[PDB]
RNA sequence: GUUGGGCACUCUAAGGUGACUGCCGGUGACAAACCGGAGGAAGGUGGGGAUGACGUCAAAUCAUCAUGCCCCUUAUGACCU
C-alpha cells in the first residue's frame, strides 16, 4: 500500500511502503552458507537483496554447497532478515541438472 | 612468614618461545584477496614509545654558550648592604 511523496528527485513518482497489504514470496530456493557459527541460505535470485536466517533445527542436510527450498517461518523486521528452514535438499549447487532442478522448484513447477 | 619450613605460587630479570594469513571451510584466475571456523593470551597493519625526506622565513637566540667587527676599559669592570 505504497504512499506518495511530495518530492521527486527524478522523472518518477516517489512511492513508500507505509504498509504491506499482502505477503507473497511464501518460499525461496537457494544455496545454504555457513557464517559465524550460523547458517544463511542465499536466495537463488539476487532480487532478494538479503539472506534467510537458517536455525539449526531447519538445517536438515544443507551444507556449504547443497541447494534447498525454504519454507520461510518468519520475514524481515526493520533491519533484521527473514528466518526460515530447509525443505528439499535438491543437491550440491554446482551439479549438472541442478540448474534445471533449481528452476523446477523456483517456479514451483509440478514433479 | 612472625619463626621452622626449597622455592611451590606470586614476583624479580636474563634467555628463549609465540602470530602468520600458519591452518580449515567457503568465494574467487585452482593464485592473490575477501568472508567466515578452529586453536591461542593475542586476529588478520598485537598495542605504546623511538627512529623521516628535501625546504622556507637573511624567522628567534650575540640572556645558556661561543663569537668577527665595535664599544666600555678608576668603568658600560667589579664588591657589599
Amino acid at each position: 500500500m505504497v504512499r506518495l511523496n511530495s518530492q521527486s528527485s527524478g522523472s518518477r513518482q516517489e512511492g513508500t511502503v507505509i504498509r504491506i497489504l499482502e505477503r507473497a514470496i511464501q518460499r525461496v530456493v537457494g544455496t545454504y552458507t555457513e557464517t559465524r557459527n550460523f547458517g544463511f541460505v542465499i536466495p537463488d535470485d539476487k532480487k532478494i537483496t538479503s539472506d534467510i536466517f537458517i536455525p539449526k533445527n531447519g538445517k536438515n542436510g544443507a551444507a556449504e554447497g547443497h541447494k534447498v527450498v525454504v519454507k520461510l517461518t518468519s520475514y524481515p523486521e526493520g533491519r533484521m532478515n527473514a528466518e526460515g528452514e530447509v525443505e528439499t535438499i535438491l543437491g550440491h549447487k554446482n551439479d549438472p541438472g541442478i540448474d534445471i532442478l533449481s528452476v523446477i522448484h523456483k517456479h514451483g513447477l509440478p514433479g
